């Protein structure tokens, strides 16, 4: 629907907001290899830990 990051419509697959900042993101957005939900990184890249 509405993504942060590219703010467009078109790959409306199943978006994910971020928990703790409620930034709304692609999983394309989020990680371009990710299609599926991660039920644990409710995140976006800034708050997803450098490992
Ligand atoms: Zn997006
Ligand atoms: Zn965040």
């Amino acid at each position: 629907a509405r993504c942060k990051v590219c703010r467009k419509k078109g790959e409306d697959d199943k978006l994910i907001l971020c928990d703790e900042c409620n930034k709304a993101f692609h999983l394309f957005c989020l990680r371009p290899a990710l299609y599926e939900v991660p039920d644990g990184e409710w995140q976006c890249p800034a708050c997803q830990p450098a490992t």
